């Protein structure tokens, strides 16, 4: 061994330890919010469905506890998705709103303690929103 | 060559001979969960294609036989990964359950002879399991 | 000077001359192979969908010719990766086969003359192949 | 199959043996025949834990000790 090779590798090494490295969390931010609502938006085809068939609302509830010819059971539990919570109350007017809490222990930093809301006017006119930044919420709601 | 040159040669070489390791087997062992469940998933598609369909039960395997107006099979072999071995059985109620079991030649020690199962009720209502540690199970299923 | 200082010197330059060297090529063999199918999948996303779009085969090629409402052309050149060839050809009647071949001008001399091969059934089953080493072979295809 | 032979370096032995549980130990063994009388019957050693965590150890004095090791 000799000197050169030595303070060769020496200075290729810091030369290697130099690489850049860009944000990576805007997309994980992103990809939160783009499965929070394709998760919880065709909970809206139960409610239409239970609205217009003849039940009444209230009785419209989650989790996994059978049906019948009274009460709906949308087939989804209330932490199914580890991300966050749902949450679903139909008034017995019809309107309601069924909302996604994003939990502090799963979720990420930024789209933490945030919520998202489908709400039903009492004419039967569906509206979204939600608290996260603008660059985060998907491109079908608003803030 | 002299002697001050060879001893902060050799001092060099112990010198450099310090950088630490960190772990490096986590990573691994949760890259192979978020693949085998990213494999196994998209089987639930065609099952309930076919129970909805009008074919019963049973009939429903894997591999690559072709396919028919009575039975059903799903283009991959039952050991397409090399990570694990895959297995289907639907019964004639249309309650099921299919799991993918990891072998001992091919996944990690940690993740050996494991399984993960997605089960579909008598009812109709699909939900998953696996036998894996908390910190290596997916963010979709329980333990 | 003297000749304790000399012998010490020599017999120091005589005991670094003494570190082993374990092999190192194995690892690039395996590299390779693992960057060959991870250039030359994701095809098979362009080829499913000029296949189910309306477009017939044959007209699917490679390079860089723009495209149009007949013809697809997906952006790689055919020698786009300097390890080795691609080459498409897609039947009329779908079924086809996307091949990798290995240079020797630029691979390793393992990896050398070797092709792998991604073959499309009538039916509609994506099965893949090679001709390298069993050790060699990545984790998702046969020999 | 490593490249290189128990007795490649003619200043000791060397040693390898993992367990099926992952964890192991590869250790150097230094030669009376080869080696410096201090640094004779001297074994240097690097354990991989259970979980996966590698560390290692030394038998000789504090001054010959690498600056990588303990004793």
């Amino acid at each position: 061994f000799t000197l050169i090779e030595l303070m060769i590798v020496v200075a290729i090494i810091g030369i290697l330890a130099a690489i850049a490295i860009p944000q990576y969390q805007n997309y994980v931010a992103r990809s939160e919010g783009a499965s929070a609502l394709a998760t919880i938006n065709p909970l809206k085809t139960t409610v239409e469905e239970s609205l217009s068939r003849g039940i009444a609302g209230s009785k419209i509830k989650i989790g996994t506890t059978a049906s019948t010819a009274t009460e709906t059971y949308v087939g989804v539990e209330p932490d199914a998705n580890k991300l966050g919570v749902i949450a679903v109350a139909i008034e017995d007017s019809g309107a309601g709103d069924i909302t996604f809490t994003f939990q502090t222990g799963t979720s990420s930093p930024k789209n933490a303690t945030k919520v998202i809301t489908l709400n039903r006017t009492a004419d039967g006119v569906w509206a979204c929103k939600s608290t996260q930044d603008p660059m985060f919420t998907p491109k079908g709601c608003d803030n």
